[PDB]
Formats: structure tokens, C-alpha cells, sequence
């Protein structure tokens, strides 16, 4: 689990994990004046990592104003890091930039400007990210098309060198959709994620307030990813404001993975208000966040919905039904599989309301609401603030009754021996005698 958020006032945030044993953290400072960077063995342990300035912008001339969205990648040996930046003279005329380091630790190694990457069109250009599919190292990155009515569309690029494209790029996505042109009319920051011989590209739309959403393209992992039609565009965000975790303008994401290197990780940015005061640019509040990405059955990524502030939710699956989660459904509990509303089947434990050392299960796409059971039977339900809902909402944590070393189990505070239990899937309290009871009242948390 994460505590969210990682890091105040960072955007545009991109970890990189290392084979040294250390995550790598770099982000966009609200100034726009420089590059900085952090290191910790955890993730977690990333949130109180000290940042050391690696790069500052020029006095005068080219990258001297607007340093936006670095990223750290390691590559044949050497540490590149991938920046957008203007001109003191022209401070939107913002072009791509990379830095090469030869040394063990990019902390406290010196870094040589590679200058600008080269592209045939000259225009607005930014959020380059680099990635390797079937052998073949690839660029990606946000530009104008001139002959467009817009902002930036995306770009796709074979490379010679980690700061040459070699041929010619490809654009791939243009920002037509309602969703992508609230404000301006906008993709950008481009992040490739491949699983299971597919591959994923999300990028940001529309201006960076509330609006601010991912999109995403997907393609097959042995397709030719420079013909325009080997992607195929989504419909809708596939990550977006939730104003019920109180989550706004989610996006310019990166992706990592866990310790274990088990678990793919969403690592982006938003704010936790909708309003802001004057130009976005300059607003400082965006900070960073981390939440894991789960797998749809059909091999697609599901982002769920941005969490709300603090620890993050977990899932609970079944010990006899190892596929089918807890998940509500018109607000009563059950369990399933193959949840395609992902936040349904989200809940984090939190210290009881009723006290006494007891939990309760609060839901990730309602926050305030808890599974609570009334006639026994289990909903999800908003806490009103009632002596009733607390004691109807709290439960003891006991080990699983099926099998106690790892599983878990939940027992009714205001009525011993009653168990949170499925029965013909949905969920109700009973109490346990059978073999098989124990099986239906015994549960495991991210599994
Ligand atoms: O559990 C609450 C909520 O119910 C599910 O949506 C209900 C669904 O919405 C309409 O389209 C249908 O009439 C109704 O069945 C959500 O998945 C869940 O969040
Ligand atoms: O930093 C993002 C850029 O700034 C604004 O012009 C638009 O949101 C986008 O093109
Ligand atoms: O919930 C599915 C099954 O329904 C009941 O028959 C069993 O107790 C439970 O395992
Ligand atoms: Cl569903
Ligand atoms: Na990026």
C-alpha cells in the first residue's frame, strides 16, 4: 500500500527503478527552473528522500525558461534525462532537450547536454519518453503540428542514439474528442506500458485544471507501432476527476513497479480542489501520487479511479472463490469476478467506528460510505453519523477461518459469532460451523 500523496507541489512526475537497488524520482518544480532528483531504496520511502538539483536552467538563451517534465531513464550504460525547455528570449518556444551521465549515482554525477532532439517539423515540442518494444528502442513525445488547429498532438519515432530519432516520425493521436479539448486542445504527455504482448500508451488532455484526464492508445506488441493504424484510440478517459474522492485533473503520468517487481504502479499527478485561482501555470499545487494498476481478464489496464488521500484501498477476494472479489452493486455487497467497475471492488481498513480496537471497510469510490450489514445482510452504505451505523460498520479483524496464517476474517462487533460471510455470492453475517462456512467467512486482501 502507498500513503498519498508522495511529494507536494512535484508534477509531471516520473520514477525510474534502477538495478542498483534505488528508485529514481524526478518531477517538474513549480518554478520551471530546474531539475531535481531523489532516490530511495521503497517507493514509499521516496515521500522523505532529500532532492538534489541536478541541472539549472541557462542565463541566457536556449533551455532558459519553462524546464518542464524531466524523465530519468538508464540506457546502454549511461543515465539520459529528457526535458522540455524555452528561450530566455522566447520562453515558448519550448523544444525537447536530454542530458547523458556516465556516473554510478546521477545524484552526484555531472551531466553533458546532448542538446536538442532534431525533428523535422519546427514547433512546440515537449514530453518526450523513450521505450523498447519487440527489440526496437522508440520515442514518444507531445508536438505541434502546424497544419493543425491545436495545442500538441503525439508523436512516435524510431531512435539512432538516446537524443537521434532515426527515419521519420509517425503521428499518432490528435486531440479531437470533447474530453481533449476543455480549454485547449491538447495531448501530451505520452507513457508506454506493455503486458501480455500488448502495448498502452496513456497521454494527458485537454488544460491542466480539473479537466486534465488520461487517455489511451493501444496496439499489439508485434505491430508496426509507426503505422498510425496499429493504434487504436479509447473512447473515454481512462482516468479522470473524481469528485467523490475529491481527486482533480489526474494525468501526466509515468509507470513503475513494485518491490517485488510483481506489480505495475500509475505514478501521476493532481490536485485535491477543483477551483483554481488565476492561469494553471500558475497554480503550484500539484503534487504526486502513486496507485497500483490492476489487470483486466482481457489483458487491458484498469486505473479505476484516482483514490483518495491517505492509504491506499485494497481488494478482497474469496479463499474458496479465489477470483471473485468483494464489490457492491446497487450498494448491496457480493462477491464476483472480472470486475469491470474496479472502485466497486476497493475498500481500506481503517480503525473502527465503534473503537475498541475493531475496523471498519470504507468504500474507494464512496468515500464516508462502509459496508455495514442491516437484517444481516451486507450493504454498502453512508455513515450518518448514527451510534447504530458505527457498531453496524465495525468489525473485529480475526485470522481467516479457513486458513489463519494469511487469511482474514471479520466478525460482527454487535453480534459475536456472527462472520461477514458470502452465501449464493452475496454477502451477509452468519455465524460459522461447518467446514465449508469457514471457507465462505474467510477472505484474503491483495491476493
Ligand atoms: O453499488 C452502487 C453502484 O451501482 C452500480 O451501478 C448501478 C447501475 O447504474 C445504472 O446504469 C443501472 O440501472 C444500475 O444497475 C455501480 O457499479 C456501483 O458503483
Ligand atoms: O504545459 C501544457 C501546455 O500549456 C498550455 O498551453 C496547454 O495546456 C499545453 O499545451
Ligand atoms: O457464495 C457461493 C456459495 O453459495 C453457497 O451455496 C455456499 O455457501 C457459497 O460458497
Ligand atoms: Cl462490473
Ligand atoms: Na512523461
Amino acid at each position: 500500500t502507498f500513503t498519498n500523496p508522495l511529494a507536494e507541489k512535484r508534477a509531471d512526475p516520473h520514477i525510474f527503478k534502477h538495478t542498483d537497488g534505488y528508485y529514481y524520482f524526478t518531477a517538474t518544480v513549480p518554478e520551471y527552473d530546474r531539475i531535481v532528483l531523489r532516490r530511495a531504496t521503497t517507493l514509499q520511502g521516496l515521500a522523505t528522500a532529500p532532492e538534489t538539483t541536478i541541472w539549472t536552467k541557462h542565463a541566457s538563451g536556449v533551455m532558459g525558461a519553462h524546464i518542464w517534465a524531466p524523465e530519468i531513464h538508464f540506457i546502454d550504460g549511461k543515465w539520459y534525462v529528457y526535458f522540455a525547455a524555452g528561450s530566455t528570449s522566447d520562453v515558448w518556444a519550448i523544444r525537447m532537450y536530454v542530458l547523458e551521465s556516465g556516473a554510478a549515482n546521477p545524484l552526484t554525477g555531472s551531466w553533458t547536454e546532448k542538446g536538442q532532439i532534431a525533428t523535422p517539423v519546427s514547433s512546440f515540442s515537449l514530453d518526450a519518453t523513450t521505450f523498447v518494444v519487440n527489440g526496437v528502442r522508440h520515442l514518444a513525445w507531445a508536438q505541434r503540428n502546424p497544419a493543425e488547429d491545436n495545442n500538441t498532438s503525439l508523436f512516435i519515432a524510431k531512435m539512432a542514439n538516446p537524443w537521434t530519432i532515426s527515419g521519420t516520425p509517425t503521428e499518432i493521436s490528435q486531440p479531437t474528442l470533447s474530453w481533449e479539448t476543455v480549454g485547449y486542445k491538447v495531448n501530451e504527455g505520452p507513457a508506454v506500458i506493455q503486458h501480455g504482448g500488448k502495448v498502452f500508451l496513456t497521454y494527458s488532455a485537454s488544460a491542466t485544471d480539473a479537466n486534465y484526464c488520461l487517455g489511451m492508445l493501444s496496439a499489439s506488441a508485434s505491430a508496426d507501432l509507426l503505422n498510425a493504424a496499429s493504434w487504436t484510440k479509447s473512447s473515454q478517459p481512462v482516468f479522470k476527476t473524481s469528485e467523490a474522492t475529491g481527486q482533480y485533473g489526474p494525468g501526466h503520468n509515468s509507470f513503475t513497479v513494485s518491490e517485488d517487481g510483481k506489480s505495475d504502479i500509475l505514478v501521476y499527478h493532481d490536485r485535491n480542489y477543483k477551483d483554481i485561482s488565476g492561469d494553471p501555470l500558475n497554480d503550484p499545487n500539484r503534487r504526486t501520487r502513486l496507485q497500483k494498476v490492476y489487470w483486466n481478464a482481457d489483458g487491458t489496464p484498469n486505473f479505476g479511479i484516482p483514490v483518495a488521500d491517505g492509504v491506499t484501498p485494497v481488494r478482497f477476494s474469496s479463499y474458496n472463490y479465489p477470483d471473485r472479489y468483494i464489490r457492491h452493486w446497487d450498494f448491496r455487497a457480493r462477491i464476483e469476478a472480472n470486475v469491470t467497475n474496479l472502485a466497486d471492488s476497493q475498500f481500506r481498513v481503517v480503525t473502527g467506528l465503534a473503537g475498541s480496537g475493531t475496523i471498519s471497510l470504507e468504500s474507494a469510490n464512496y468515500p464516508g460510505y462502509y459496508l455495514r450489514h442491516k437484517n444481516y445482510e451486507v450493504w454498502v452504505e453512508k455513515n450518518d453519523g448514527s451510534s447504530a451505523f458505527k457498531n453496524d460498520a465495525s468489525f473485529s479483524r480475526r485470522a481467516g477461518l479457513a486458513d489463519s496464517a494469511d487469511g482474514i476474517a471479520f466478525e460482527s462487533y454487535n453480534y459475536p459469532g456472527r462472520y461477514l460471510r458470502h452465501y449464493e455470492n452475496l454477502l451477509r453475517i452468519q455465524p460459522v460451523s461447518t467446514a465449508l462456512d469457514r471457507q465462505d467467512a474467510t477472505f484474503y486482501a491483495e491476493k
